[PDB]
């Protein structure tokens, strides 16, 4: 037992991270195969950074320009392309440490592990989730860029995202592995809106089933309600309106508790309507809704 | 910027998990150089396992019964051996994949990740702090026993634990890689009393530097307080008292923001006087304690 904000191993990522250097500016790469792929923003500078014509500087640069170390082993850029927001160096060496791959564009809601790194090396590891508004609430510092997002089935990592800035609020915001912004950002130092983030309602009552398989059961409550009356209290209070399709994700966690998921709807509500009364569940004073139905079957039941 | 639950990449520690077999109980071992270490409760049955005779169960016990298997290559056992309540089975190949490492025994209070392993296999990893009453909080189900905890200091791993066991109010025991348990517990399944945890007041207001430098500074008041003082405030909210050692550790973040560490102290007893008024900081509605000034340090330096 116990619930915790759990990350993916992050070895067969750690594998893969690269520093790519060019001209002054270094960031974090990402090599798969023989391909580095990094944020386009590594070559742009100080002076163009509100608004740089990426074709334009991409056209000033050539493959010896763009330093690539693995470690303390250089490698040999044979080839460069942008592709959306994301630079691919062709590199004259395949990674004998990369994993079997995949990449993907996941979903707002959805979560994934974090791997913080800093000149090509690894510091941290998180989980997290894609915010409705398509930010991330992550924690990079200045030389965290190209630091990317992934999930790992068994032996198969799929890199869902990659970090470009932080906006003026604090917030992260990224792309998916072929370079193209989650949400409506674009890579330049302006002034951009996240729009308004919603809580995760499919996720937070996936937890609430955590907590009752966990013990924690107090919220638990004699009432019901419907899909209808439920979306009325979800709108009230930024939640996102829960859908038959989340109900049916939700299926295998009201079979093994036997609580339905409009009752646990009707505790949800009870809990937006009166608060907490200064009690916690896993250990949290707020409603989580970084952990997803998926992530609360894995963890309650071991897949590694 | 942003602030994280963040743990060490676990990549070094994953190429050490193996899965460790004696009769039908299964667990996860750590392979360092030429030897697998692992809970010695491996031995034990369901008869035994309320006071098990590990030194007579051990004796019934030969090397081809301890079945090591580092992912799908089985291990030859040459040696074994009992130290406190860890086995130590030597085996004829040194793990290729072995990092630098020391075994450590953490103080309460410090914090450390876990790599969850089944089978031999990580599932995920996760950052904790060791409890007051030295207990974590952490989550493992079954097959978790031998799972490790451990910090990283660049290209060294200093393991500090080995789950053993969950109490039955949901908390977990464990020991240091010499086989010593954290805390009063024993490995056998009798009630054990875990004692009263308090909260780590150094690292609350560790977080609380935190806090500031991310800009969530709400909780900063126009008081000051004295040790004396803050310290009759934290034996009435069970957290542990402040000495000179904590203010000096604090002393880097009291730099760097500027807040004297009695100030600090001062915003800390009044939001365990008023509590948080509904508010938030670092997106927690609790005062979080499983931050130390170095983990504050570290993630908000970007050390790798
Ligand atoms: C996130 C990261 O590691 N890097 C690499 C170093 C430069 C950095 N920023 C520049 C770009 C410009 C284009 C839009 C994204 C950010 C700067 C911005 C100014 C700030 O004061 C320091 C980081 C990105
Ligand atoms: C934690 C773990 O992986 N394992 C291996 C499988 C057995 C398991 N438990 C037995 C020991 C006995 C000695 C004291 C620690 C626990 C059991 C206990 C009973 C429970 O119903 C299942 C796990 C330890």
């Amino acid at each position: 037992s116990g619930f915790r904000k759990m990350a993916f191993p992050s070895g067969k990522v750690e594998g893969c991270m690269v520093q790519v250097t060019c001209g002054t500016t270094t960031l974090n790469g990402l090599w798969l195969d023989d391909v580095v792929y990094c944020p386009r923003h590594v070559i742009c500078t100080s002076e163009d950074m509100l608004n740089p014509n990426y074709e334009d500087l991409l056209i000033r640069k050539s493959n010896h320009n763009f330093l690539v170390q693995a470690g303390n082993v250089q490698l040999r850029v044979i080839g460069h392309s942008m592709q959306n927001c994301v630079l691919k160096l062709k590199v004259d060496t395949a990674n004998p440490k990369t994993p079997k791959y995949k990449f993907v564009r996941i979903q707002p809601g959805q979560t994934f592990s974090v791997l913080a790194c800093y000149n090509g090396s690894p510091s941290g590891v998180y989980q997290c989730a894609m915010r409705p508004n398509f930010t991330i609430k992550g924690s990079f510092l200045n030389g965290s860029c190209g630091s990317v997002g992934f999930n790992i089935d068994y032996d198969c990592v799929s890199f869902c995202y990659m970090h470009h800035m932080e906006l003026p609020t604090g917030v992260h915001a990224g792309t998916d592995l072929e370079g193209n912004f989650y949400g409506p950002f674009v890579d330049r130092q302006t002034a951009q809106a996240a729009g308004t983030d919603t809580t995760i309602t499919v996720n937070v009552l996936a937890w609430l089933y955590a907590a009752v398989i966990n013990g924690d059961r107090w919220f638990l409550n004699r009432f019901t309600t419907t899909l209808n009356d439920f979306n009325l209290v979800a709108m009230k209070y930024n939640y996102e309106p829960l859908t038959q399709d989340h109900v049916d994700i939700l299926g295998p966690l009201s079979a093994q508790t036997g609580i339905a998921v409009l009752d646990m709807c009707a505790s949800l509500k009870e809990l937006l309507q009166n608060g907490m009364n200064g009690r916690t569940i896993l250990g949290s004073a707020l409603l989580e809704d970084e952990f997803t139905p998926f992530d609360v079957v894995r963890q309650c039941s071991g897949v590694t």
